[PDB]
């Protein structure tokens, strides 16, 4: 952590989200994966996974779009059909490679959750499967019910997450920390608002008692709304001014970016969602962009249906929907 | 708490800062006040108070510096010597009106303290002594010693903090939080900045919970030094980087400014901190500009001696140390 390699992490993190770019999330376990086969009549087998993240990852002109692409584990020692590893791919396009680092999450309390994997996060880190990774990703979840988030589940969370955050840190990659607010739930848009306001400032305060080099961080976050339950409705410029309030209430200058995650939102809502906080007036040091996997590949998944005779077409969906992405994260989708 | 009246305490905020200006702290209890006036031969007489601040209030041109001013509480009920109430000359000069709301410290667990008054806050907000003020202060004060500040006393200060700050804006009145790290004491500046990077993103955790809107309070913070009992030297340069990474690992993007309080330090020291933090690169919405009162208005009592044949020089002083103040919070302290 001398001021080369601070620098370094740094530039990483700016490097990512160049030019209104963002962030393809292909992290997805087997299990999580497998779900979304499922649904659409897929087999989960490995093959079919990695042919999915070939599909993905050799997309042509996709690097316009995409800065870095977040994998899943398995997927580093996977190769194409034609023998090229699939880090390769995204190698040759100049797109960050990405690592999710943590091991899914266990029961907390009554009805809530905490993250897990810091115990070998370091060996973890340092294995050469992940030599071409310079940027990592750890996910906690918040479950809204009557008196939840509890105060001691916000606090374990965001001191896992920072704690995760250094251990990268050290280890020279960027870290992705995502504080994701559960979209299945029963909650009011104004209980999401003030909700975020608690989890973010106290992931800020545990990020600086871990004295992690903010401008080496970045921070996944949801969109503030309303919980799927509620029949509260919202629209693209609401959600816009409440989740700009909310971050620009909590996020230090020295942050380079928030990238949004699409969370059960549609394809269709995130993007717009996303084009609406960039057109939003309100001075900010930070980049509004985007790390989405439901919301750039479900339609590739759609189109796809695990028969090849389906995939130049997969491909075209994958590329026109980041580019949507990437024009919504300049605030630009109305435009050209 | 409707957007309009949100909107007037933003605007407060950016006015006081405007064009480089700062805040004059004038707001001295007797005690602390008749404490410097004995060690320079002055008579603690509230004559001698109600004259000294006179003496600040009228000075000529000092609105171009100057866009506010820090009152205690009896000041709002004296005159000049010519009739005219204090509040008077500032208001003529277009300088917004503050009001000192705590009441003092007092002892909290083994060697740390609190700031109390918060029982009665919202009465005396609705004072009408204080109709003319538009912003308020409040000061905690953290010790430093082996293992403090405490955790405990970190929290239980910036809790009261938001609590204010909460209820002045329910008032209509502009909140500045002051948490001073105490110069008197034996710290190394690593420990400082260790330390304010985590009183800072916790007072920024507090604010949150409690609601505050945070484009419509100030910062009065301690320059990242070591402690005054400590061998360590620093030079302005070096504050001036570890301040303003303190800075900007903690405070939001929507934070319309922070002020730094003299503390102890000379004014020719905390004018040339001021200034070096203005020269740092490093992308931030917030103003860095100054809350001095010693650093402001020690060489104008060094001056004035309690002697009216002095008053004009005193005022000079006031004016010409006001100036490079300014100069200094646009970096600009060497130029012209
Ligand atoms: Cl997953
Ligand atoms: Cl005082």
């Amino acid at each position: 952590m001398d001021c080369d390699h601070l620098l370094r992490l740094g530039m990483t993190a700016k490097k990512i989200l160049e030019n209104g770019k963002g962030i393809l999330a292909a992290d997805e376990t087997p299990k999580t994966l497998g779900r979304r086969f499922e649904k659409l009549g897929i087999t989960n087998t490995e093959e079919n996974r990695r042919k999915f993240r070939e599909i993905l990852f050799s997309t042509k002109g996709i690097e316009r779009y995409i800065g870095g692409v977040i994998l899943n584990q398995e997927t580093f020692e996977q190769t194409s059909g034609s023998g090229v590893p699939l880090t390769e791919l995204l190698k040759k396009k100049g797109i960050e490679i990405g690592i999710k680092l943590d091991k899914g999450l266990i029961d907390y309390k009554e009805k809530e959750k905490i993250s897990v994997g810091l115990e070998d996060l370091d060996l973890r880190c340092k294995s050469s499967a992940f030599k071409d990774a310079t940027f990592a990703k750890w996910r906690s979840l918040f479950y809204f019910y009557d008196g939840i988030p509890s105060e001691d589940c916000i606090n374990e969370n965001c001191s896992i997450l920072a704690k995760y955050a250094i251990i990268c840190q050290k280890n020279g990659l960027v870290p992705i920390v995502e504080p994701e607010v559960f979209l299945e739930g029963d909650y009011s848009m104004k209980r999401s608002y003030e909700v975020t306001r608690q989890i973010l400032s106290t992931l800020m305060k545990y990020l600086n008692y871990e004295l992690v080099y903010i401008p080496g961080v970045l921070i996944k976050a949801s969109y503030v709304t309303s919980g799927q339950l509620s029949n509260e409705k919202y629209t693209p410029k609401k959600v816009a001014t409440f989740t700009l309030r909310a971050l620009l209430s909590t996020i230090p200058c020295g942050i380079p970016g928030i990238v949004f995650l699409s969370g059960g939102h549609g394809s269709e809502d995130a993007i717009g969602f996303l084009n609406a906080i960039n057109m939003e007036r309100g001075c900010r040091t930070w980049s509004l962009s985007f790390s989405f996997a439901r919301a750039l590949t479900d339609g590739v998944l759609e189109t796809w249906r695990g028969d090849d005779s389906n995939i130049e077409e997969a491909q075209k969906i994958l590329l026109e929907t980041s580019f949507k992405a990437c024009r919504g994260a300049e605030g630009k989708l109305w435009d050209q």
